[PDB]
């Protein structure tokens, strides 16, 4: 006997209603098998992969990952594929859960402005990745071609509060973290599994800020998490909370009261969160400079009362989440459009540079750049500062040690290097400076950038 | 108590009979613990990696990996390895799931020409790596020094139509992928964990083709699943179906129905698998550059009846499966044969170019060249082609963009470049091209495209 | 409800006794739930990373790993941190475990010479890592700043014969393994997860020979196991034994009875080992060239009789363990501090050398230096050692192959090139050679190998 032997398809024919990343599609509420019709159409396009980055995505149904598929167990699926007429490239798919070679691969096989359908039955219940299947397979799939299928068990999941669907990837461009302008893929990264960005949902800060997730304490929250890959394994966790139950695809295994959990690349898991204390709970790949030096950061921000005798503490802040503990970066963004206009003003750079400072400087010199006498020197007011301009820029760059005298008080201590930085944003960030705190204005360009990086002092 | 506890070894000893990849002895089918002897020879010596490259493999037995060792827990093994005496390496053995210092190791050592014993007591049972562990241990172990040896529970595992051995390794050579010759093991590669291939059982192509395992609709196959590293963590899946059931070493846990499971290196599981509808199902690293770029992939095809019910759908080809849905690249292993001689003909080429060009170029060009009018052109009678073939190895190499005219029609689209395709196989591909489908002969030799490489167009 | 209800705190406060590893605090033995007090102070200093490898670690309470936490479910914990005055960077603190933003992060931001506190209800059993939260993070963690907390079950975890705690982690180095001085952070191999080191409690040996971890044939062991990353995730694994349970965080799921076992990074778990026959166990990472390349491994020793019907071999020797096969390696330490100063004596290059030898070169030569006739040359009253001190450099850097003839006898063989070898390491390791077994003496420097290095032969 085959799984799923609930019978012929009943009822009348379900024309699939998908759903956009971060939302899942309604539980499927039913008692008998349907035929289940599922469109799904490959989009090629550009979008902003960070601000002011621009990427050429793969995609079905328009996002990174793609559409959310959600079926019962026992369902006969008729799936068609349908690939824009604006694709270059041709394009298929694989749902992991498929009984059948390639789950789907060869009968899918569709050219730009075609459409190509197959029908399959779910035998399986579990969450799974779907993906392209198209030589070159990675190429397709570090592209951003991926998302999930839920296939439900015929009762459906226990009822819950909200449902999210989360899916890490890792990309491979040609320029360096937050270098500007269109990307291309890189496959020499890509063939050597060095990612420059590690993403939720296709984007830096597609999940931080005014895009995170909501729930309120005492709500149970579940995510549909995947793992698109290509190639990374995430140690998937969530900073200050802990998962009631994580399920790996339809496994009959269920494991409970973990916060750490290891997700395969071309996995995915269900997990479900309790909200107990307000707060923003973060879900990252704790290998831990992908969360936080590639974009692997996902929120969980959750609203009600304070409970002092579970947690006395504070939200977090810039310290520990960076650049993304405001609600967006949309000042990078318009810098780096004006910039490519010819149109960038000091204000446009002020702006970037002030979105960039947090964490990024603010651990050390404070948000508002009095730094800590005697400890971290200040940015307010800095006679170093406007003494030398150059030499700030060095400094960003490659860091600064030895006795210094700051508004009239004696440091002797270690700035690290900051030679990740992007020239324009070494610019904007000192142009952010110099134009607060009573500092003398001006600006620092991008181009000034790049000569101090080629002719250290 | 220990555990294993079944008494003194009674009965006749034995000789165990072992068996070479993919195949595994028989059930032992005993009721009582004996004295199992277990004769083991490292063999040193030159295999294909690879069609037309060679590497100095370092084995158990002849194989990689080794040969195959089953036993019942509580036995008494008395261990004898021996070392060739063509050798020019010590070597050792560390079998996981022995109760002792190093597995074994240091009662192991065996010059070249020597032979070693030890006894030891199979008190755990399970399925376990067996390896070299002799400095340095890293590299005996990337030259291929691993293997699995079974411990059966007293009872014996369930009965299952067939059992299949297939154990995943990294590899480090100083030439890149499929950079034909004699490879030289890379230390530099082997430390830093980036490997030139990935395979399963010891070369590219090992279980594809006419070298797949078999088995009919309706059939459970068991499969004893290594992974030797040194360095890599499989994101062991099977494309196209589920485990019924995964369990790593001895463990007293057992995951049912999930379809990708994370590998340790030095790690074991044992996989379930029935089959339900025809065709080829791919066991893979889902870390897919490895699959899809550096040769871990390997085919359980399944004989039998269609299920329109189950799955409307067609067997796997090149689009998905690459230059692999073949039964094998012989001609690419004759031609770089002939190069060697330096005896390549037209026909040596055209012949590996044909091998070559599925999937790499067919899943846009078609396998007849034909394109698709207007949007993939065609190499099919291609006047673009013939006009100029320098050109057309620029294109290989570098990709091709713009508004062309080919055979009376114009294409605006991307070709992307190819650039991690050899000298040789580059002059093969175009070679067949030229060779086919009424276009004018000739040949492009991998000098002609050295020369491209170094001064790109 | 919450978890942990087990009333208000009751009692007196308690202030929590911390340990450094691999030692953990005595069971908590307890059935009421407790204010507790915890205090731990940041410290930044140099250490030995390796022998002659100084490294500016950042700690908590002036170990890596941290010192070791354990509380009880229920427990609500004031949590004190302290950055000592001669820190030049501010920290902070996230709990694994704690239900709250950030694990504490927001309200732990502690300035150099400054003290924070917030206090946490301990909600959830089980073993977890704490780490630093400071911007930039994965600097912060990979500086050292990392531990465990263990919250206890109410009931207290079963009465075991020893406990340990032994942490993982991957280190950042500019300078190559073992390359001596001190070693300055490396942002880009870290942002690459390239490791230079991979140590279990904070540096090569700490767990090694003299240092190893203690138990008798018959006894339990439990091992608190975390891996504070920053990146990798451990094959982790213990060479010669199995695992009878291992319990990741909280989780309800026990695994029993497996060798291998992946520890995600920023993960911890719970493993016990029952002792069964004497000798040495070594805990690596199964991604084996972390284990003898890079320094991940460590020994639990094992003293009591022998049972040959179990296990009839040796002890570990350095065939496997290399040159951790001796109680210490300080003679590297004091050669490199003469260098330093200027003091570096024949003999204290000889007592380096000798060191370096084990494994290293005494796999093939022999710890006696007589080879195998015919086979392994001698190292021994070498005369081709002695005709030609400068061929001998080029060989262990370069390799060696080919008929030679030695003492009178032809050998014809391939010993590996050697070049991860520093060149103080050759230089010790040759005048080591030279000055034993009545060859000519005098002495190779480090320059004398820059030299041969830079030109081979
Ligand atoms: C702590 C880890 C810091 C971070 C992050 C940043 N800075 Fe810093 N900065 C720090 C110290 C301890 C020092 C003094 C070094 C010494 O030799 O004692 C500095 C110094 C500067 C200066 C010069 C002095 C002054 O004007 O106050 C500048 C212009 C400066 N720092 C700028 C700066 C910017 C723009 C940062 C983010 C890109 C940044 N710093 C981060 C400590 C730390
Ligand atoms: C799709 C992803 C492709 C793959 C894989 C390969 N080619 Fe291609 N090729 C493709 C396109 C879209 C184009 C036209 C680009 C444009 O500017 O519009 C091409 C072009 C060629 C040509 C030149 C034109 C012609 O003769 O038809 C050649 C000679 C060619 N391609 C060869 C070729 C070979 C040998 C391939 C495998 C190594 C290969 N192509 C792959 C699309 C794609
Ligand atoms: C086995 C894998 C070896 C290890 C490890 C080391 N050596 Fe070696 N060495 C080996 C062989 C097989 C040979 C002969 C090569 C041949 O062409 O047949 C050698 C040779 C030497 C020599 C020269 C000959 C002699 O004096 O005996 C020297 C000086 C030498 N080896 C030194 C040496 C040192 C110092 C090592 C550790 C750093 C070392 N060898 C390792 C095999 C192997
Ligand atoms: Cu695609
Ligand atoms: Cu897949
Ligand atoms: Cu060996
Ligand atoms: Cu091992
Ligand atoms: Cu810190
Ligand atoms: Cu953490």
């Amino acid at each position: 006997k085959l799984p799923g032997d609930f019978g012929p398809p009943r009822g009348e024919p379900i024309h699939a209603v998908l759903t956009s990343p971060p939302l899942v599609p309604p539980p499927v509420n039913r008692t008998y098998p349907a035929k289940v019709i599922v469109e799904l159409e490959v989009v090629e396009k550009e979008m902003q992969i960070s601000e002011g980055v621009s990427y050429t995505f793969w995609t079905f149904g328009g996002t990174v990952p793609g559409s959310f598929i959600r079926v019962r167990q026992g369902d006969t699926v008729e799936f068609h594929l349908k690939n824009h007429p604006s694709s270059k490239m041709p394009h298929n798919i694989d749902l992991h859960g498929v009984t059948g070679p390639g789950g789907g691969a060869a009968s899918s096989f569709t050219a730009p402005g075609h459409e190509s359908q197959f029908t399959f039955k779910a035998l399986n219940e579990g969450i799974y990745v779907y993906h392209c299947a198209t030589a070159p397979v990675g190429m397709h799939i570090a592209n951003g071609m991926y998302g999930l299928i839920l296939v439900e068990p015929p009762e459906g999941l226990p009822k819950v509060d909200h449902e999210y669907y989360v899916m890490q990837g890792d990309f491979y461009t040609a320029g360096k973290y937050r270098e500007k302008g269109l990307q291309p893929f890189d496959m020499e990264k890509a063939i050597d599994e060095r990612p420059s960005y590690v993403l939720f949902n296709g984007a830096e800060g597609a999940l931080t800020g005014d895009k995170a997730l909501h729930a309120k304490v005492g709500e149970t929250v579940r995510i549909f998490v995947g793992n698109g890959g290509p190639n990374l394994v995430s140690s998937f966790h969530v900073i200050g909370a802990i998962f009631d139950q994580v399920r790996y695809e339809g496994g009959t295994n269920v494991q409970k009261n973990v916060q750490t959990t290891l997700i395969p690349a071309g996995g995915a898991a269900v997990v479900k969160f309790t909200a107990r204390v307000p707060g923003s709970y973060v879900l990252v790949d704790h290998s831990i400079f992908r969360a936080l030096n590639k974009g692997a950061m996902a929120i969980l921000k959750i609203d009600g009362a304070e409970n002092k005798l579970v947690y006395s503490g504070k939200e977090l802040d810039s310290v520990y989440l960076g650049d993304r503990a405001a609600p967006n970066m949309s000042a990078v963004t318009k810098a780096t459009q004006a910039s490519v206009s010819g149109t960038l003003t000091v204000q446009d750079q002020v702006q970037a540079g002030r979105a960039l400072f947090a964490g990024t400087c603010s651990v050390c010199h404070q948000g508002n750049g009095a730094g800590l006498p005697g400890v971290f020197p200040p940015l307010a007011k800095s006679d170093f500062l406007a003494a030398d301009p150059k030499r700030a820029m060095n400094i960003v760059l490659h860091g600064l040690n030895g006795k210094i005298k700051v508004n009239g008080q004696e440091y002797d201590s270690v700035m690290p290097p900051m030679t990740q930085l992007n020239d324009d944003e070494v610019a904007n960030i000192l142009t952010y400076v110099l134009n607060s705190w009573d500092n003398p204005g001006g600006r620092v360009s991008a181009e000034d950038v790049k000569k101090v990086r080629a002719q250290p002092a």
